[PDB]
């Protein structure tokens, strides 16, 4: 029958930050450059802009320290009012035997009264060809990284308000 | 002068492993194809032998989970008799705006009473250029990866014997 066949497997993690939306958002979105290499001195060497001005359709590019590579991102969506951020990975993405299509990165955060907000983590797998085997360690590794920079940036700020 | 000029910065971590010396080792060096994943199964995707049988001219390549890339160990000193192992990186190693010729990454696990076995692990980084800058972040970084690895394995030999 010859059908078109795609996945999309969404994985969504919450916590609890004591850092509000608001200075959370721009440590990431718009200091990342800056805060990603002080969050994560031993893993991200350097985040940089390549394209753009920092909106949607900015290419920026984080270089891994030692021999992990660098990565960009293709920024989808970025909304301060409601501290929301998407962006996109395209290369070297397949997941053992399955290759994929992109990965989508996507947080929320939201004000809540008792602590600083709630950071609503999304990833989304895009997979390419006719069939699916995606383990649960691979699925759990992408929204387990991302939450991970959000926590490490959450962490040096509350650490360093200088920022 | 015009002097031929080189530096090998040297770093030497040690840590007491409740595992003994020759099932680490076995664990590490014999079976790392499939002990590796099993114990680091959302960094390290595969590990596979691509040249040789496992001893000294050996290349071994991790694969690591999601857009992190792979490296290529060239295995350098297998001795069983002593639980040492030795291998180099020559790939993807440049540290900011220091490049380097290799890391060469080495262990010697030492049997000890009270416990299982002193690990003594070393990375060595060797520099290309006329002048050297390397950060902190940087020289603990490798030493931090490869103990890790080693502690990641120990963890999970410890709690699956099975291996
Ligand atoms: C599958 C997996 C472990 C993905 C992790 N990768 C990433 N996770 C989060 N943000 C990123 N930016 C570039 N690469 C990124
Ligand atoms: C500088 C740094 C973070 C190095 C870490 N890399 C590695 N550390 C330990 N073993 C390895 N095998 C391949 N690459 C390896
Ligand atoms: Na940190
Ligand atoms: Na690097
Ligand atoms: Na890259
Ligand atoms: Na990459
Ligand atoms: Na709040
Ligand atoms: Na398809
Ligand atoms: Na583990
Ligand atoms: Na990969
Ligand atoms: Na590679
Ligand atoms: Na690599
Ligand atoms: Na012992
Ligand atoms: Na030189």
């Amino acid at each position: 029958i010859d059908p078109f066949t795609m996945g999309v497997i969404t994985s969504e993690s919450e916590y609890v930050s004591s850092l509000s939306a608001e200075k959370l958002y721009r440590g990431i979105v718009e200091d990342g450059n800056i805060i990603y290499p002080k969050a994560l001195p031993r893993f991200i060497e350097k985040a940089e802009t390549l394209e753009g001005d920092g909106g949607p359709g900015t290419i920026k590019k984080l270089t891994f320290v030692g021999d992990f590579g660098s990565t960009k991102q293709h920024i989808d969506m970025v909304d301060r009012e409601n501290c929301a951020y998407t962006y996109s990975v395209y290369e070297g993405i397949a997941l053992s035997d399955q290759p994929l299509e992109k990965i989508v990165f996507e947080f929320k955060l939201v004000p809540t009264p008792e602590e600083g907000c709630i950071v609503k983590s999304t990833t989304k797998y895009y997979t390419k060809g006719d069939d699916i085997e995606l383990s649960k360690d691979y699925l759990e590794a992408g929204i387990e990284r991302f939450e991970g920079f959000t926590k490490a940036v959450e962490s040096f700020l509350l650490a360093n308000p200088d920022y």
